[PDB]
């Protein structure tokens, strides 16, 4: 089977050409599961 869960990543690739708000603070948050909570830092950019 093929999963699409980042596959999304992938598709998007082609839509990144907008990525003009995604120069600096659009989707550059650093997302994981801190001890059970999903906390997000912003990357260095």
């Amino acid at each position: 089977r093929v999963q699409g869960r980042w596959k999304v990543r992938a598709s998007f690739f082609k839509e990144a050409a907008a990525k003009e708000a995604a120069a600096k603070g659009f989707a550059w948050n650093v997302c994981v599961y801190r001890n059970g909570v999903r906390v997000c830092h912003r990357r260095a950019n």
